[PDB]
């Protein structure tokens, strides 16, 4: 079964505006982790974007879960995406509350479960104040590598089918990014799985790379596969990646 499929779309975000993404198909089965490079600007967020009906595209379909999203509910869309994002843990509010940031009801149980798989439940039990503890500085102090794992944490709460990680902004500190990597595959167990990568050593271990260039896709495969073809955009940015 495929989660999520682009057809033919194009977009552009204003009427006159340049074309942003340009003759996107994609077809990406349920339960696969994506990986998607490129450099900044070729329109890796926008794609991500569609995939939410933030923006709808002037030609082309995207179908969720099967569903053109034209037609779907967009309720049941909100709820069938967790987005990771980046920098938008709420500093004048608890643990709890910015974990369960879209139902409120959330069971206590329902947010520990998403702070285990998250690897915060951990770190958020031996603070003081445990979960209730205000995430703002001289309120705790927590780090941006601990309100990652929060921001996991908070994608995770209403075990969406498709997780989308945000393009990293910052790097997080050595124990904050060793549990996330360690915790991957639980994170991302019985989901599709779309990484927007900075560094493509992020997403070598990805189902699919996607590689786009000024709004096209311009190759796809497996980290091994897109370093075979020989003048591959893919090799260009490894190469340049790289110590
Ligand atoms: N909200 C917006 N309004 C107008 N243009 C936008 C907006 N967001 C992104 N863009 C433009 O769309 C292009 C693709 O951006 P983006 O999808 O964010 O690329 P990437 O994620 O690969 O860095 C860029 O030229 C960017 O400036």
């Amino acid at each position: 079964h495929h989660d999520i499929t682009f057809r033919n779309i194009r977009f552009r975000y204003k009427p006159d505006s340049p074309v942003i993404l340009d003759n996107i198909n994609l077809s990406i089965k349920q339960g696969e982790v994506i990986g998607i490079v490129g450099r900044s600007g070729s329109g890796k967020s926008t794609l991500t974007k569609l995939i939410q009906r933030f923006y709808i595209p002037e030609n082309g379909q995207v179908l969720i879960d099967g569903h053109d999203l034209a037609l779907a509910d967009p309720n049941w869309l909100r709820r069938q995406v967790g987005v990771v994002l980046q920098d938008n843990v709420l500093l004048n509010r608890s643990i709890i509350d910015n974990i369960s940031l879209a139902n409120p009801g959330m069971s206590v149980e329902k947010v520990i479960y998403a702070a285990k798989l998250a690897g915060a439940h951990d770190f958020i039990s031996e603070l003081r104040e445990g979960y209730n503890t205000i995430v703002g500085e001289q309120g705790a102090g927590l780090s941006g590598g601990q309100r990652q794992r929060i921001a996991i944490a908070r994608a995770l709460v209403n075990n969406p089918k498709i997780l989308i990680f945000d393009e990293a902004t910052s790097a997080l500190d050595y124990e904050s990014e060793h549990v996330i990597m360690r915790n991957m595959h639980k994170i991302c167990k019985g989901r599709t799985v779309i990484i927007i990568a900075a560094r493509l050593s992020t997403v070598k271990n990805a189902d699919r790379i996607i590689v786009m260039e000024k709004g096209k896709i311009v190759e796809q495969g497996k980290h091994k596969e897109l370093l075979s073809e020989p003048e591959s955009l893919y090799s260009y940015l490894y190469q340049l990646q790289s110590d």
